């Protein structure tokens, strides 16, 4: 879309109020050229052909229902790629400032969100189990950290290296919450999640274990669902990061607390420098504590957090 850039108002998921970046060539539409080479947000029209057509508005203000989701995946990934850009200086995902694409209203019910190689989908739930999913910070962040990682480490998909990707991706969206100061928390997915029921989440990093995920390296899921457990074995990485950056005692290992600043800039080290497709999580370790080193010195504080934290969840 050529056209002019100028800025829509609009009402959120959740109910709320903000502004967006829009582009105006008849009609006002859901780009953002502020960032990169843009942020574009598509209408998948319940449908699951993708991505759709780039989103198209009268009158620059989307307070209709059917806008809701639009307007927070769009809003979230100008976040997102504030956070990156601001805190680790990386331009967009590609780090060469890459278009970011983002389709909603897919499918009829879809109770997930997915980056699929090359763009972002978000479902608008049944109503039951999820409500839109860009409604969620943590979600959004999440889908584009996948991106991140798909550039850099590529960890694959499966077994180790995948619950390995999903915890990077579970790790920088609570960074991006806790960034963005939207009632930050180390759950996962809980402004979108069973809109009738207080205070679950999805997954939890503090306590993994709530949800029934694994919360030491002893409880790994050696199975064959979730390609491998993808989403279950992460649950141990997350009390690894949730710990480095928080401290406490875990299975009778103390850690102190070295602060999500410093768990951020680890992470993004290990993940850019370090991990390789086939990374594992004693190769995780590895890196975070080469990263760490690199950053602190050997001797650190930050060091012996990182190390502590490993040890606290058995891996190491
Ligand atoms: O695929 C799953 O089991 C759920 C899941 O984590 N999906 C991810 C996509 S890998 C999206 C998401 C993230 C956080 C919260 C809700 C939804
Ligand atoms: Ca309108
Ligand atoms: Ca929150
Ligand atoms: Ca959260
Ligand atoms: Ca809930
Ligand atoms: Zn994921």
């Amino acid at each position: 879309i050529t056209g002019t850039s100028t800025v829509g108002v609009g009402r959120g998921v959740l109910g709320d109020q903000k502004n967006i970046n829009t582009t105006y060539s008849t009609y006002y539409y859901l780009q953002d050229n502020t960032r990169g080479d843009g942020i574009f947000t598509y209408d998948a029209k319940y449908r699951t052909t993708l991505p759709g057509s780039l989103w198209a508005d009268a009158d620059n203000q989307f307070f209709a229902s059917y806008d809701a989701p639009a307007v927070d995946a769009h809003y979230y990934a100008g976040v997102t790629y504030d956070y990156y850009k601001n805190v680790h200086n990386r331009l967009s995902y590609d780090g060469n400032n890459a278009a970011i694409r983002s389709s909603v209203h897919y499918s009829q019910g879809y109770n997930n969100a997915f980056w699929n190689g090359s763009e972002m989908v978000y479902g608008d739930g049944d109503g039951q189990t999820f409500i839109p999913l860009s409604g969620g910070i943590d979600v959004v962040a999440h889908e584009l950290t996948h991106a991140v990682t798909d550039y850099t480490a590529g960890l694959i998909y499966q077994n180790e290296s995948g619950a390995i990707n999903e915890a990077i991706s579970d790790i920088f969206g609570t960074l991006v919450e806790f960034y963005a100061n939207k009632n930050p928390d180390w759950e996962i997915g809980e402004d979108v999640y069973t809109p009738g029921i207080s205070g679950d989440s999805l997954r939890s990093m503090s306590d993994p274990a709530k949800y029934g995920d694994p919360d030491h390296y002893s409880k790994r899921y050696t199975g064959t669902q979730d390609n491998g457990g993808v989403h279950i074995n992460s649950g141990i990485i997350n009390k690894a990061a949730y710990l480095i950056s928080q401290g406490g005692t875990h299975y009778g290992v103390s850690v102190v607390g070295i602060g999500r600043d410093k768990l951020g800039k680890i992470f993004y080290r290990a993940l850019t420098q370090y991990l390789t497709p086939t990374s594992n999580f004693s190769q995780l370790r590895a890196a975070a504590v080469q990263s760490a080193t690199d950053l602190y010195g050997s001797t650190s504080q930050e060091v012996a957090s990182v190390k502590q934290a490993f040890d606290a969840v058995g891996v190491k």
